[PDB]
């Protein structure tokens, strides 16, 4: 009678998918390769519709507990304020990552959810086998690859696959408010601070409490002292002075790393009892910041579709087909926005650019109009 998963990946999309078949009766087991449960990329941003899975998976309240709404968007254009943006009470929210993932795990521990660790997913079978790194064959009901950009859950199966790669990257890193520090402002809004001239070199300002601000530091690749890591602080006070003391903060960062990123678009997102989920599936340019968000849906709603009766072939087949174009349609304008550097107009969270957002998964309708 009792169902079980297997779920390939420990990260937002993983431990979404798992808490949520865990939520139904499932016998669920999620595997991690690293050695501990942590999440990269220093700071997130989750819209309403990651809030509601969040919800869903009653991981909503350890989230907001810590994170921060600012109380509006704000676009510059070298230095001058080019837009401010509060998306007719849609809501948003910017935390660290750890903070997530944090919320996420202790769930998943609170619901009996069996974790390992150093446990690596090599293979897929579509009849629902799982196979690790040290041989081990797994059987399941329900395989997941939420294994990220290049899963060997998709690959030991041969998915049709449209990639391409960033050459420009950012640099991510938390650091302290410095709230006192940086003077008259609104020193509790997102900033997100584009410049041309004299170079090109952006910064996205994202508070995510009282303690923790994420920046996000981006300059081309071509760049050899815009990319450096740990940051090369002059020629970043040069451009954002007033944002010296918690630059000079970041320059303390050993461990930053300039990170690039690849897209992936997939002919689809099953085969048999597996379901790719995430960025194994659908990873995506960043401008909507709906990667997450898209992942979280997605898999809380491969848990819905599998309360219908249906085999699970089948469930999988109607999840892609219901969720699937909320997704692709948010891919294809969010790599239009990196692609033509439209966010740096402002004004750019259109109702198209919301749609992703505006998505309820818990009621499967679209909220907060614009
Ligand atoms: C610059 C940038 C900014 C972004 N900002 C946002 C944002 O603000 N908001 C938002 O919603 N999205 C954002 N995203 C997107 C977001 O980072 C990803 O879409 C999201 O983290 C992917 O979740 P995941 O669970 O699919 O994969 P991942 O987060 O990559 O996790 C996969 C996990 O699987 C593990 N793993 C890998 N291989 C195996 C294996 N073989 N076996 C077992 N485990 C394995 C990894 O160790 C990792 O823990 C951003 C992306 C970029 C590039």
């Amino acid at each position: 009678k009792t169902r079980r998963a297997e779920v390939a990946g420990g990260g937002f999309a993983g431990l979404t998918a798992a808490i949520a078949l865990k939520q139904n009766g499932w016998d669920v087991r999620l595997h991690e390769k690293s050695s501990e449960l942590r999440a990269f990329g220093a700071g997130i941003y989750l819209w309403h519709n990651g809030l509601r899975v969040l919800e869903g998976l009653g991981a909503l309240d350890d989230v907001l507990q810590g994170s921060h709404t600012p109380p509006t968007y704000e676009t510059w254009m070298h230095n001058k304020s080019v837009s401010k943006e509060t998306f007719n009470g849609l809501p948003w929210r910017i935390m660290t990552r750890s903070h997530l993932h944090d919320a996420l795990v202790n769930r998943a521990r609170a619901l009996g959810v069996d974790i390992s660790v150093n446990s690596e997913a090599v293979a897929a079978d579509p009849v629902g086998r799982l196979t690790l790194q040290t041989g081990e064959v797994l059987e399941a009901d329900l395989i997941v690859g939420a294994d990220g950009v290049g899963s060997k859950v998709r690959d030991s199966i041969g998915f049709k696959q449209d990639r391409w790669v960033s050459k420009d990257g950012l640099i991510r890193l938390i650091v302290p408010r410095m709230k006192k520090e940086l003077g008259h402002g609104e020193w509790d809004n997102t900033i997100d601070m584009w410049n041309f001239w004299p170079r090109v070199q952006r910064i996205l300002y994202s508070p995510c409490n009282e303690n923790e601000l994420y920046l996000g530091l981006m300059a081309p690749a071509a760049d050899p002292r815009g990319s450096s890591v740990p940051i090369d602080l002059e020629v970043w006070v040069e451009m954002f002075p007033f944002l010296e003391p918690c630059l000079i903060e970041a320059a303390k960062l050993k461990t930053a790393r300039y990170d690039k990123y690849e897209t992936t678009k997939l002919d689809s997102w099953t085969r048999g009892k597996v379901a790719l989920v995430g960025d194994a599936a659908h990873a995506m340019a960043p401008a909507l910041a709906q990667g997450a968000g898209c992942a979280m849906v997605n898999a809380f709603s491969l848990s819905q579709d599998l309360e219908e009766g249906s085999s699970v072939e089948d469930a999988l087949v109607a999840w892609e087909t219901r969720i699937r174009p909320i997704t692709d349609r948010c891919q294809a304008l969010s790599g239009d926005y990196a692609a033509n550097r439209s966010l740096s107009k402002g004004n750019m969270f259109t109702p198209a650019a919301l749609e992703a957002a505006r998505y309820d998964p818990l009621r499967r309708v679209y909220s907060w109009p614009q």
